[PDB]
């Protein structure tokens, strides 16, 4: 009965349906997908990729200072989310008692598919959380639409006894779960925190720093995807996206698709112009072309 066996009889023996050959380009990794974060730039400094985004199946973390305005960056990345998925819906944990009608409203950011879960500790986060993902888990693949959850914030949890503590294992063992069943699930997770157990909540750990909206240094302080401290610069609209353009202008220049001649810069053809003409409007200057170009740079300076 018991003769040579190819790869694909084994993984047939272990029973596990998604069990594959790398060849066939059906792992949990190739099937995750990204979302766009509205961003060129922060698009890269994530996934190496103007293109891609947020890993569709994982967990970010987004550190700062408090009033750096982390909220209203997450707000941004619902906003594109909601955009581009038109049945797509976004579960926001709130641990503080920001987040309003108005402004959502206000942000552009349709009321109808956000929801809100005010928790205050890490019990009451990982199993309300849980009790969504379980049921969408249950969905068949074909009735399932796309989600985004957000916790804003994670050192603002508390734990059950709190309210020096057990906080730190309560996090590991809530993400270690979370982490799994938002992998399965396909849904992705920005976590903020205030910076002044994030190491348990991702391997990817992006820091904002301060300096039509505000201006933001992204630096990647931990990385799977891209080399750590790498740094773009993106902008969180008053309209509430992130800015599509914004932070493009500085990569073209240390791409060399636009040098800098004197006060302006040059293209190609020849052509000169002021910064703050390219990028009062950037759908005429970063042609597919000139994005293809400044996205081979980004493949060298973000992953190596």
């Amino acid at each position: 009965h018991h003769g040579s066996t190819s790869i694909t009889d084994f993984l047939r023996l272990t029973g596990n349906e998604f069990a594959s050959v790398a060849q066939d380009g059906v792992t949990a990794g190739d099937i995750s997908g990204w979302v766009d974060s509205g961003s060129y730039a922060f698009n890269a400094l994530l996934s190496g990729d103007i293109y891609k985004g947020f890993p569709g199946n994982k967990i970010v973390v987004i550190g700062a200072d408090p009033s750096t305005g982390k909220t209203f960056f997450a707000l941004g990345a619902a906003k594109n989310f909601l955009e581009q998925n038109k049945d797509g819906i976004v579960i926001c944990f709130e641990s503080e008692s920001a987040i309003t009608k108005n402004m959502l409203v206000e942000r552009g950011i349709d009321v109808k598919r956000f929801g809100v879960v005010p928790v205050s500790t890490v019990q009451q986060f990982k199993t309300q959380a849980l009790r969504i993902v379980d049921n969408y888990e249950k969905q068949p693949k074909n009735e399932r639409q796309p989600v985004l959850f957000i916790l804003d914030s994670l050192g603002m949890l508390s734990t059950d006894k709190e309210m020096r503590d057990t906080r730190a294992q309560l996090i590991k063992a809530a993400f270690r779960v979370l982490t799994l069943k938002l992998g399965r699930a396909g849904i992705p997770m920005i976590v903020t925190n205030h910076v002044y157990g994030a190491v348990y909540a991702s391997s990817t750990i992006l820091t904002l720093s301060k300096a039509t909206g505000v201006i933001v240094t992204v630096t990647a302080t931990k990385s799977r995807l891209t080399k750590e401290n790498s740094k773009i610069k993106c902008l969180i609209r008053y309209d509430g996206g992130l800015d599509r353009y914004y932070g493009m202008l500085e990569l073209a220049e240390e791409a060399g698709v636009f040098k800098k001649v004197s006060t302006r810069f040059e293209l190609e053809d020849g052509t000169k112009l002021f910064g703050k003409t390219i990028m009062e409007n950037p759908e005429k200057y970063f042609t597919n072309d000139i994005l293809e170009r400044i996205n081979d740079y980004v493949k060298r300076k973000f992953c190596y």
